[PDB]
């Protein structure tokens, strides 16, 4: 439903880092089992585990734009990749009724 | 100044996470106005805090470099401003002079 995604390396404070470990367990462990799409009309929290989280909005007040799972999991591994201070990783997306802006960061 | 138009990307973040507006607002106006510079970007750099806000750069790219200059920190901050789970900040993506000929500088206006 979302494709070519931008992909920004969002900086911050040293320390404001969520751990690698707890993005991988959220991908993995929480993101992979969850079988649904996800309705985004405003800010919105996907998944967290502790330290890391998954988060998105709409670009355009008042849309509404469906992200999948298999999305998510494709945007957090390309991230995880591009990332070696950062504190996160943005993109822009277009996904099935529209512009989603997600977010890899810190809970 | 030394960078092209930008794009901006609303980062999103857990409730209680977003800088004060005014510590933003103090940050462009009181602080960025001021400096009479440009920054050279080759890597992770905090140009400048204002408490509870921040803003921040780092390069597309490892191994390249590029400038960003106070006037465009000045519009990036102005245009994110007024664009702006709870919005915790605006990030974006623009074409600096290297200091190739153009480089790709990923900034960030957020919490510090």
């Amino acid at each position: 439903n979302c494709d070519g995604s931008t992909f920004v390396p969002v900086t911050g404070s040293a320390g404001n880092a969520p751990s690698k470990w707890d993005c991988q367990l959220l991908r993995d462990g929480y993101i992979a089992k969850q079988n649904k799409s996800w309705l985004i009309s405003g800010p919105r929290i996907i998944g967290t585990v502790r330290t890391c989280q998954f988060s998105a909005t709409v670009d355009v007040s008042g849309t509404a734009g469906w992200i999948g799972r298999d999305d998510i999991m494709d945007l957090m591994k390309d991230s995880l990749n591009l990332w070696k201070m950062q504190v996160g990783e943005s993109g822009d997306v277009n996904c099935v009724a529209v512009r989603i802006a997600w977010t890899l960061g810190h809970s």
